[PDB]
């Protein structure tokens, strides 16, 4: 029973905590042991869902947070109906307005460093990328940031808040040097 674990269960809502536990268990992992990863997955969940909440009613299909199998089903539905190309790696969202898959990144390193790694690693010329840090920085594909500024602003705020709560508990350094 780490401090970190109990911190995550206080910090994130129960639905996010449960989706993340499920995601971890599905790819082999334990939330009680790998607790920095548990916090990171919760974070990435929250951001993805805050992000889908920007923009209008029907704008995004939400991929993250589903079962791996159902997530691919929906990806296939969107591919087979928009003509858009089937990505190699699961994305987080689909943008019905701009007609692209998006993968949201949350990082404890230089926005720059994480962007290149996902770009090379996604090896998917058409999927859009949008990174946020715990520092207020963001980088997006084609400098095209999808949402208006106040929706991204509140994500950035939320992340700095998570960073502070962690630090006030002396879990931040560990969290940062776990990535
Ligand atoms: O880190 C992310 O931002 C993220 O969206 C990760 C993922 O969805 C996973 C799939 C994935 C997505 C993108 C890339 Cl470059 C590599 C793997 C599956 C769950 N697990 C992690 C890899
Ligand atoms: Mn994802
Ligand atoms: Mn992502």
């Amino acid at each position: 029973g780490s401090h970190m674990e109990d911190f995550v269960r206080q910090c994130f809502n129960p639905m996010i905590v449960e989706l993340a536990e499920k995601a971890m268990k599905e790819y082999g992992e334990d939330p009680k042991i790998e607790t920095n990863k548990f916090a990171a997955i919760c974070t990435h969940l929250e951001v993805c869902f805050m992000y889908s909440d920007g923009g209008s009613k029907h704008r995004f299909e939400i991929i993250e947070g589903r079962d791996r199998i159902m997530a691919w089903t929906v990806v296939n539905s969107i591919c087979n109906t928009t003509g858009v190309e089937k990505p190699k790696f699961l994305p987080d969202l689909y943008d019905y307005k701009e007609n692209r898959f998006i993968d949201i990144g949350v990082t404890r390193r230089e926005v720059h460093i994480y962007y290149l790694e996902k770009a090379n690693k996604i090896k998917s010329e058409k999927t859009h990328i949008h990174i946020f840090s715990f520092t207020g920085e963001e980088m997006a594909t084609k400098a095209d940031y999808t949402l208006d500024e106040e929706s991204r602003a509140r994500i950035k705020t939320r992340l700095f808040t998570i960073r502070q709560e962690m630090a006030s508990r002396s879990l931040w350094d560990s969290f940062r040097q776990s990535e």
